[PDB]
């Protein structure tokens, strides 16, 4: 009836990029649109991640997937919409689908990631202990912003 | 007369942005406002690069210094204006300044003098037959929608 842990996926930089918080009541929906990192870029692989470390890579990998095809353009210009929805059972379907082609793919994911109780108490308690250790980045953004 | 070479700064995911694109008149100075990468983070690091990649470490590193002591506040939140202030002779003037506090650094470095105008064409050549292997990366990016 809620999530145990957060999902979202890896962004540029290995930032854990939150689409569904946790806590959330389930079933729930939520999508977030997002672009390509590289001038040219004809493909993006999507990371599903579990977990409440800002660095995604120390979070849990529940799925990776590409969506290819997506035609030369500038970083930043392509519209790749991605969907993150949890059934009445708890199954994550996340989906990933560019605007400009209409090209899709998708996932599913069984509930919780197939997490015991005390391995989502570990994940959080380990996440609290790294918290301040993961605030120590020290990079420069460049916010893109597609509003016409 | 002109810059012989892009000069910009790394931004997250290991991104050359260009503030001063290859041939601009110089004197000339140009600002941009950058934030920060994780919640919570206290220190950007500035490193100046000279080149065409979109790689930035692929560049020619030409100075970095920090600002430190930023206050803790949400990713993106901060507001960092980055200015490269090029004189007649191709010295910069680099420097950083939190908006918010006023906090600021600066270093001065030789832009010009340090490559052939060999040195500088092969440059150019080496980004342009790198350039497709730049864009095969994968990573997607988070945007934003927002008239100003």
């Amino acid at each position: 009836d809620v999530t145990p842990l957060s999902l979202g996926i890896e962004t540029l930089g290995g930032i854990m990029t939150k689409l569904i918080t946790r806590n959330t009541t389930i079933p729930t929906k939520k999508s977030q649109v997002f672009s390509t990192a590289a001038d040219g870029q004809t493909q993006v692989q999507i990371k599903v991640f579990q977990g409440e470390r800002e660095m995604a890579t120390s979070n849990k990998l529940l799925g990776q997937f590409s969506l290819v095809g997506i035609p030369p353009a500038p970083r930043g210009v392509p519209q790749v919409e991605v969907t993150f929805d949890i059934d009445a059972n708890g199954i994550v379907n996340v989906s990933a689908r560019d605007r400009g082609t209409g090209k899709e793919q998708q996932i599913v994911i069984q509930s919780s990631g197939g997490l015991s109780k005390d391995q989502i108490e570990n994940m959080i308690k380990e996440a609290e202990k790294n918290a301040a250790e993961d605030a120590k980045r020290k990079e420069l953004v460049e916010v893109i912003n597609q509003a016409e």
